[PDB]
């Protein structure tokens, strides 16, 4: 419903004035950091203006529909409530720390395989959930779509309006090497040509990566979409099985990276 914030199982009757605007979070729509004055909780709030593009507002509302129905997925950023006014809709989301793209930028180098292993488990399980439970096929996982927090959580966001597995492959190569495989392309069509004309960009062999990690990326980067595997097969990959159970302190790694300067 609307007019309520649910944070940690406690349900709070609320209105937009109960929220203090602490500033915009990034350059791209409008997502604000806000403080719920009644408790001190801080949340991320997407603002949809009534005066915006009519067709584009319909697309936000269809995504919101998925987000609202995704409360049983631990790998998707959760919605805490909505506020509807005469001129706006405000969508309250759990506040995450930052995205993988920014972690890569602050690290100024490769992200370790153990972190990418936990990230792969989260993302694959998020994508499979969206397919199996909602018929949603997200095809552009990218480092800017993968959020992390100082509690070590990893969740997908901005996934609305198989093919999915290629973009996960490319994101993993970019984050593992510190280098976007298509950085030297000056147009989107040039990237398309490279994808079709060149061999897939696999992980290098001189960086200590496990055979499992290399195999997983090679599987994601299968060019012939008929040979791309099913989700129930990808979820059995030895790379996933290892990082489902291996204890990795993502939280401390996150805090260490964020404490670096630029
Ligand atoms: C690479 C990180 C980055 O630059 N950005 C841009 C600024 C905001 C950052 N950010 N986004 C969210 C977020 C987005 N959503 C989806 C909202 C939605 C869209 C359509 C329909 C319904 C809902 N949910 N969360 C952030 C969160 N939650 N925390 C921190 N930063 C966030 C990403």
């Amino acid at each position: 419903q609307t007019g309520y914030l649910t944070i940690g199982g406690q349900r709070y009757q609320a209105e937009i004035n109960d929220l203090e605007n602490l500033g915009e979070m990034g350059s791209g729509g409008q997502v604000w950091k806000m403080r719920f004055r009644k408790t001190g909780h801080v949340i991320a709030v997407k603002q949809m203006r009534r005066s915006g593009n009519k067709e584009e507002n319909k697309r936000i509302l269809m995504d919101l529909d998925v987000v609202l129905k995704s409360h049983d997925c631990p790998y998707i950023v959760q919605c805490f409530g909505t506020f509807i006014t005469n001129t706006d809709v405000f969508i309250a989301m759990e506040l995450m720390g930052t995205c993988a793209e920014k972690l890569k930028k602050r690290m100024q180098g490769p992200i370790p395989e153990r972190i990418l292993g936990k990230m792969t488990v989260a993302i694959v399980k998020a994508l499979y959930y969206l397919k199996e439970k909602h018929g949603v096929i997200h095809r552009d996982v990218k480092p800017s779509n993968i959020l992390l927090d100082e509690r070590g959580q990893i969740k997908l966001c901005d996934f609305g309006i198989r093919a999915d597995v290629w973009s996960l492959g490319i994101s993993l190569v970019e984050l593992a090497t510190g280098q976007f495989p298509y950085k030297n392309c000056k147009t989107d069509f040039e990237v398309l040509t490279k994808v079709l004309q060149e061999e897939p960009p696999l992980l290098p062999g001189h960086m200590g990566f496990s055979g499992d990690f290399q195999s997983f990326v090679k599987d994601c980067l299968t060019k012939d979409h008929r040979k791309r595997p099913k989700y129930n097969k990808l979820l059995e990959h030895s790379f996933i099985k290892r990082y489902e159970t291996l204890e990795v302190d993502v939280a401390s790694w996150f805090k260490d990276v964020m404490a670096k300067t630029e």
